[PDB]
């Protein structure tokens, strides 16, 4: 139809040596990685945010708690193909999503596609309407020390 | 009709002692509140840019150099400014970055104010919010951001 | 048409002495200036990354390299062009434009509308559509130590 909503994402998760490195799905050799709850994919809680923003769900937080049983130990994709569920029973329909990654490093432009794919498959989207973008923060902050990593996102859907 | 447009919208400010801390027209007990020559609600100020920006009417800046209003007199005149401009609102989106308090018992109240001043049903007003995960400023408890996304038309 | 899609972009670059200091194509009069390979117009790359992102393009890094010594200095509004010509290529038109910078300094209300000016020229728009919005970072982190400059963007297109 004509009834387009938007939605907007954020996240970001500490990057200390111990745990492995997942982002967007994809486990990328490096000796930091991300601390948070689960897989703390910070890429892909960013855009299940977006997506419950533009279908006004509220938030990641109040639709998987870290408590809740249903959902203990499930990793980002699957909380994310469960986002993608619950968009559509409220009516909409998925249009596009774009992000971005920002890291100090490692260099995340040999695992675009991947994460690109991963998105894609978990959405029910062709590739051509995700997209992934990824830069350093130019030494600035605790993202330009390698401190942590952040993720944005938007995403557009559509009431069908 | 067809002519949709986006913007968007971003603001800090910082948590110091003896002002109230009032997020999205809520009043939310805790120790410090956000300072400003407002009132400081971050959040009303993130969406007010965004619909600045999706009607193309610059920004909060230059329409708020009003001494004395409060963030939702204000956002209620960014609404009729941009209606002003010949654009409808069709959604609204944001996310608040706090290390604490909790907020997540006042989202619906916020969601709820956003709506009233944009005379727009609940269903087209969302609020989001979570920490920095102790990193940075935001992370020490220094400030309060918040991010808005809205979608217009001009019909 | 109907197949709307949405970008968004952001970027940042320190502030150093002995640089100019371009943003929005504007040359502000200024003791210091952005560092980059290019000549770091940080508005202009934010833009530029929301429409490739709209597009489903990837990201400013995959369509002009950040170490190619053809682009050392390069015109960020040749960039820009290009990337909306890219865009095109796609088969998208630009529908709007807005963004934010975030500086401590200089002030940039004086120059705002010579960069929207400067932005819809680029991108063949009507004024109309394009918004640019500055703030400082009300004092906080390194954005108000003045020791870089962030700009923030978003981008409508759609497949004709
Ligand atoms: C030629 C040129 O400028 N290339 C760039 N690649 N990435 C950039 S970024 N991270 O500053 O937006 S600029
Ligand atoms: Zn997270
Ligand atoms: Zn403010
Ligand atoms: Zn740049």
């Amino acid at each position: 139809s004509m009834d387009f909503r938007i939605g907007q994402g954020y996240d970001v998760h500490q990057l200390v040596p111990g745990r492995p490195l997942i982002i967007g799905g994809v486990t990328i050799p490096y000796e930091r990685g991300l601390l948070g709850h689960s897989d703390a994919d910070v890429l892909l809680h960013a855009i299940t945010d977006a997506l419950f923003g533009a279908a006004a769900l509220g938030d990641i937080g109040r639709h998987f708690s870290d408590t809740d049983p249903r959902f203990k130990g499930a990793d980002s994709r699957a909380l994310l193909r469960e986002c993608a569920s619950r968009v559509a029973q409220a009516g909409f329909a998925i249009r596009n999503v774009d992000s971005t990654i920002i890291a100090q490093a490692p260099k995340l432009a040999p695992h675009i596609d991947a994460m690109r794919a991963n998105i894609a498959a978990d959405l029910d989207l062709p590739l051509d309407r995700v997209n992934v973008k990824a830069k350093t923060n130019e030494k600035l902050g605790y993202l330009g020390r390698g401190e942590g990593i952040e993720a944005q996102a938007a995403a557009l859907v559509v009431r069908e």
